[PDB]
């Protein structure tokens, strides 16, 4: 529970590690954490699985932004399901941080939505590694990680 | 006999509650386990761990997708991941999924959730205990 | 000797076990079956291959019906990917009977439908199981 | 000295296996072949992969027609996706060759076009198991049926 | 040392391994390199996965080029699907090169697009081999392999 890693992507438009990175030494200033920057989206799953095996993580967080096009969303659903896979093969978590241009109206507002969401699942993050309890004192609460939570 | 039940913070309705409270009530012993996740794409691996860390004989996947038309492929994704767990464990993992579009409301939505869970709640615990009452309704209607 | 499972569902609208059963103890009497049923669609994947690995099913066959709902079609694609895997893990066929609503024009006609199809793949178990020459001798059908 | 085997359906309508076996055999006289039928598309995955693991193919040919209602779509995407996983799970080629009815206009058309496209994918086999040098000379040149 | 394992297919109406191969080679003199055709898409999983655990390679670039008909999204779906599991299979990367022929509006531009996206993707193998520090100095920058890059 000492060590996270942190996986992002050349593609993506906005940088949401940095965000990540120091919202999770906020909450646990001495936390490891380890990056791996790949090109985009599919290759996020092999790069998170080798951290969760072969540096040690106890967990990762994968950062990626599918691009406007139809078939990107098609690339995304591949990538995801890669993720689902690592994390099934090695049982830890892969905290899946996605952000879709779609979502935002403009470039500012999409900066902003993916810094806030990449944070805010930062937050889950530590919450799982430390205070699992507290995600069951939300349980059922609708919480959101970018736009305003919907509440119950 | 251990049910495990993982939940989580995305959904709008507590499912959980009305589950744990009918399989008491089917098997006042019977122990419980819950674990919470942020969201449907996080559930497969703790539903795994449950069944393969903490000795569970089988779990409750509750999850609400939400309404957009891309939550329906995150719940797609999500149930892959749950079959995957379970024939990697050889062990049942009840799904619990309740889409928003089903319901007109959320006085709705909150009845409609909270009876499913308890419905499968039962199915948790004829796969237990009762097997052969299953197969008495079986192709039933 | 040879042992088949038989894997159902509540969900189901229609029995599709007993007409399957029945044909196999007719075409092998000599077979042995075992049942186990779930609640639906999305449970029979892991039935299927609990069947396979530790009861010792040579074959199993994996009855269900998927909903009208373009949900259910979603459901049903997830379970027969279950079935797919479960067999690829175990190196034994998974016979999958599937009956959408949609394929009947009400309930006396899918009520037909279903046992006639469970029925003939009961068949299909039969041949695989005892004369795998036979299926081969059908390949390609004929039309 | 390799064996290959070849997995089709009673599903299917047209008899894509035998023109496959016959233009192996006319390459390779000497290849050992092994077949097998099962009744469809999604039967194909554990038949291929069971030739593969437990009668020594080198490698196996997929023989399927998928049906024209979208559903027969979804069982196609289905059966193919076992067929991947199948050959990762092996290490070892499975050609996967589909043919629906939607591409001809006609039976006629329809049973030219499958026979034509099993016997093509019997020279793949060809080349993978003795050639594999000429494929390369042939990379990128668009082969397909144009 | 390190070596790179090129998988293309008989189906492509494009040749990408020659320019990603001298790519390589010129980043990296002495890189070692094989190659392996297969007829098709569907075909490059399999081949992608033997060369990684039975020729030593330590990376691998699938080069293929799905075909109009949407029948061919399908089928380049599900062999982006097998790249994702032969990567997580063997816990190496297998830089995907796909190119739709819908992506160019002639075969000018489908032989230039894909050249360059394969020949920039060279570059990521490069990068992920020796220098996996320079990849992460450019997360988030909205890069792109084929057209020119988007940007943040
Ligand atoms: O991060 C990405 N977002 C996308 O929307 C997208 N769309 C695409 O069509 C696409 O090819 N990619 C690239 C992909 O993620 C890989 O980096 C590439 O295949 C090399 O392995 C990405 N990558
Ligand atoms: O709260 C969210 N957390 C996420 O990690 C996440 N990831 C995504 O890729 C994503 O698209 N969303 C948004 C969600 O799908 C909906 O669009 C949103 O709830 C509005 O209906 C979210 N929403
Ligand atoms: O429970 C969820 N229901 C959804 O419909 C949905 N849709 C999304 O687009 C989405 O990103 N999520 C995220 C999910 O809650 C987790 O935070 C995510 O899987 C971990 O990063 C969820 N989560
Ligand atoms: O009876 C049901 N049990 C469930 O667990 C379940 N889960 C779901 O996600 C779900 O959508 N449904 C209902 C479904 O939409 C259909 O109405 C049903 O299959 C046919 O009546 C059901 N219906
Ligand atoms: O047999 C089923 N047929 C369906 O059409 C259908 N549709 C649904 O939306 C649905 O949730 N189910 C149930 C599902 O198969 C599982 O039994 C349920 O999720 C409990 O794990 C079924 N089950
Ligand atoms: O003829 C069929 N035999 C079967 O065993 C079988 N099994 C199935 O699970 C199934 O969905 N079908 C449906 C069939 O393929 C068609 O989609 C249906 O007839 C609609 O035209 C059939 N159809
Ligand atoms: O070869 C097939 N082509 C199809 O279009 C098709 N469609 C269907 O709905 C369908 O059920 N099948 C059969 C399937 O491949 C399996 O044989 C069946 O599920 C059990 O044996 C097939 N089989
Ligand atoms: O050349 C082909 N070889 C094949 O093995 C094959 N398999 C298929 O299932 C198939 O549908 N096709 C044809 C396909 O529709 C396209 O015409 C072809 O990909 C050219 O874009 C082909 N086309
Ligand atoms: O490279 C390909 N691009 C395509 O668009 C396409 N479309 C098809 O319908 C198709 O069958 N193929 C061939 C496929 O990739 C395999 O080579 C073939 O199945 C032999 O195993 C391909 N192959
Ligand atoms: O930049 C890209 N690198 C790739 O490797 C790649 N691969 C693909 O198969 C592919 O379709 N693309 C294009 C992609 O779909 C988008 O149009 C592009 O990212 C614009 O956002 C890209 N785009």
């Amino acid at each position: 529970t000492k060590k996270v890693g942190i996986v992002d992507t050349t593609f993506a438009r906005v940088d949401m590690a940095s965000i990540a990175i120091k919202k999770l030494k906020e909450l646990s200033p001495n936390i490891k954490i380890i990056r791996k920057t790949v090109p985009g989206i599919k290759d996020l799953p092999v790069a998170c699985k080798k951290l969760l095996e072969e540096e040690g993580c106890d967990i990762v967080m994968a950062l990626g932004m599918p691009g406007k096009a139809e078939k990107d969303k098609v690339c995304a659903h591949e990538a995801s399901l890669g993720l689902m896979l690592a994390q099934l093969m090695t049982n830890k978590h892969i905290i899946e941080v996605f952000v879709h241009e779609d979502e935002a109206k403009d470039d500012k507002e999409l900066d902003w939505l993916a810094k806030r969401r990449a944070e805010e699942h930062a937050e889950n993050v530590y919450y799982l590694l430390f205070k699992p309890e507290y995600l069951t004192r939300m349980a059922g609460k609708g919480l959101r990680q970018g736009f305003e939570d919907a509440g119950p």
